[PDB]
């Protein structure tokens, strides 16, 4: 009851929840940075091959192929590949890299977006054509002496990020670009019929990392969200810690 005591519980739980929100944010950042560094190392190993190893398709197969496979294995990627300007892609896929001419790579955002930036491009989650699993793709236009060799692509199962986020402490969860629930420690939050407007509206009024209160079934809750890349990470708890 005493306003001194209520304030001290509010400050205390505010510190705990925002600490745990940061753990989930860091989880998403570390996932992306690990994958980007992997993709950069692979780009460098392909680009450092002699030109003779790169200028025929058969040489690409025999000299880039093993590299794609060793990298795929090292990180347990789903697919690792190099897309070429003739529309063919050298593909190293889970369950010997082959040159494929039937995957329409020039229509894929991971291909075309890599050509418009000098950075690694990261897709949202989407259904992989090759193995029919949801993936996040990291892609990168590879250049050697200013000449494009092709577009590197690395597919990581989006389930990997979901499991990483789910294992974090706290009632944390993650929205995707379309404000659709993407990951959650509490699996029940993945129910697609749940209305998330209360917590998203509270976030919209308060801003990144700013603790707020909101209502659920006429009961007070506390929470905070923050943008992480194009995701939105949130945490929420009951307000009983301050009220009881
Ligand atoms: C070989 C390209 C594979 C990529 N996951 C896609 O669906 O385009």
């Amino acid at each position: 009851i005493d306003p001194f005591t209520k304030t001290s519980l509010y400050e205390s739980t505010l510190k705990n929840q925002t600490d745990l929100l940061k753990v989930t944010q860091s989880t998403v950042e570390d996932f992306r940075s690990t994958n980007q560094s992997f993709t950069r190392a692979l780009e460098k190993d392909i680009a450092n091959l002699p030109y003779q190893s790169l200028i025929t398709e058969e040489n690409i197969i025999n000299n880039v192929g093993p590299i794609l496979k060793y990298y795929r294995h090292s990180i347990n990627a789903l697919n690792v590949y190099l897309g070429l300007n003739n529309g063919k892609v050298l593909l190293s896929q889970k369950s010997m890299p082959e040159l494929r001419d039937d995957l329409d790579i020039k229509t894929k955002d991971w291909y075309q977006e890599a050509l418009k930036t000098n950075d690694i491009f990261v897709t949202p989650a989407y259904l992989d054509t090759v193995l029919k699993q949801y993936v996040i793709t990291y892609s990168k236009a590879i250049y050697k002496d200013g000449k494009i060799i092709g577009v590197l692509g690395v597919d990581i199962p989006s389930e990997d990020l979901q499991n990483l986020v789910a294992k974090t402490p706290g009632n944390t969860f993650l929205f995707d670009q379309k404000n659709k629930i993407f990951a959650a420690t509490n699996k029940e939050l993945l129910n697609p019929s749940i209305d998330h407007s209360p917590v998203l509206n509270a976030y919209k009024l308060n801003g990144d990392n700013n603790f707020f209160s909101y209502k659920l079934n006429n009961e007070e809750r506390l929470g905070a969200c923050t943008k992480v890349f194009a995701y939105t990470a949130c945490i929420t708890e009951s307000a009983d810690i301050i009220n009881k």
